[PDB]
């Protein structure tokens, strides 16, 4: 199992045999913000189980992130592809994503499954409405306090034996770097360094210009996100080099990321310019060498099953309907981008063996 090759892993999914009702499989469309363009695109909330806001279609159907056996299925995949920690987006208790249903609830229960397969979960803290540096503090013991004692609660365990917490940041740089430094600088007026509460956070840098952001706000790493290589300067590999070498100077975490594909035309039809085909595996085989290649200290996969953007790595299946033909992974088996993060995690396991001084 690689405890360095994390997953981004949503647990937002529902429908009404477990949840009384379809959450996020029935995502509305989203407008785009001139109406004159949403006016000649598709409108309203898909109507699962057959029609669903993605472009793709699962295993497991209009699935619910509840279900113990569906979370079973998902620790069983990442597993076998050699994916030893997940990184669970999440919202504070009673908050939750705007489409979406609160998922703190759910935490214990993807621990208990994660611990039964030796998998780690680590946390995706996304952009929640005034999300600052007092309440992160909030939720960064919130979350440390609860489930910093669970088994399968991730850590990164340096070779000293020092044991940290980390924590993604999403869309971080929505809060000003000022803000974040009263966090995460030593000498910040609500420093959570050298407490017991310490940990690593890592920032999403979009643009160039957020590497000295970052800087300035205490950040201990940077991670990448996006899918679609060319979207931003942090999710185009060819900048991957760059960024590595700008860490290693700082001594920063490099987290690229790395997707198989992207298209989220199901929920956002104006966004056709940042589709990207999946070449029967070839593009996230792309991705994973191009971020082999900068000797990270960590890679992540976007995503295990953000299935509205179409980067999930989930299984997936053949499906038509009246009037859709869904996209699928033919001619591969529904498990292909689990055996090609196999392969290339194996590769990454035994080469970051020697990337070491000793
Ligand atoms: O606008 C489409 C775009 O939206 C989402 O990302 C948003 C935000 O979270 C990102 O930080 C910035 C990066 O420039 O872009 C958007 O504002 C994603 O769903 C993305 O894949 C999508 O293309
Ligand atoms: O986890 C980071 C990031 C990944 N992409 C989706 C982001 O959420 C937003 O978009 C989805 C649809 O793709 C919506 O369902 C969410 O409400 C919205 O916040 C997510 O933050
Ligand atoms: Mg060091």
């Amino acid at each position: 199992l690689n405890n360095y090759l994390h997953v981004f892993y949503y647990s937002w999914y529902g429908n009404p045999q477990f949840d009384g009702k379809y959450i996020h499989w029935n995502h509305p469309v989203l407008e785009h913000w001139d109406p004159r363009i949403a006016k000649n695109y598709p409108q309203g909330r898909h109507n699962p189980p057959d029609d669903i806001g993605s472009s793709f279609y699962p295993e497991l159907g209009s699935y619910s992130s509840r279900d113990p056996s569906v979370i079973e299925t998902h620790m069983r995949q990442m597993r076998s592809a050699s994916i030893g920690v997940l990184a669970l987006s999440w919202y504070p208790p009673d908050v939750n994503d705007e489409n979406g249903e609160p998922t703190d609830n759910l935490v214990p229960t993807i621990l208990d499954k994660a611990h039964k397969y030796n998998l780690k979960v680590t946390f995706h803290i996304e952009p929640y409405s005034n999300r600052d540096d007092q309440n992160m503090y909030k939720n960064v013991k919130y979350i440390i306090d609860k489930y910093g004692n669970h088994p399968a609660f991730y850590r990164y365990k340096t070779k000293t034996g020092n044991a940290l917490p980390m924590f993604y940041v999403y869309d971080s740089y929505i809060t000003k770097p000022e803000k974040w430094a009263n966090l995460l600088t030593t000498s910040g007026s609500r420093s959570i360094r050298n407490s017991p509460y310490d940990g690593l956070f890592i920032a999403l840098l979009v643009e160039e210009k957020h590497k000295y952001d970052i800087l300035q706000s205490g950040f201990d790493g940077i991670y990448t996100y996006f899918a679609t290589n060319g979207f931003t300067y942090g999710s185009s590999h060819q900048n991957w080099a760059s960024l590595k070498l700008f860490c290693d100077k700082y001594n920063l975490i490099f987290i690229p990321s790395v997707g198989p594909g992207y298209i989220d035309t199901s929920i956002r039809p104006w966004n056709t310019q940042n589709t990207r085909n999946r070449i029967n595996g070839k593009y996230y085989e792309i991705g994973l060498s191009a971020a082999l290649q900068t000797r990270p200290s960590l890679i992540s996969i976007t995503s295990f099953n953000e299935w509205h953007e179409g980067t999930q790595i989930e299984k997936a299946v053949p499906k038509r309907t009246s009037n859709t033909v869904y996209l699928d992974y033919r001619p591969h088996k529904p498990g292909l981008y689990l055996e090609l993060t196999r392969k290339w995690s194996e590769k990454y396991s035994k080469e970051r063996a020697t990337y070491a001084l000793d």
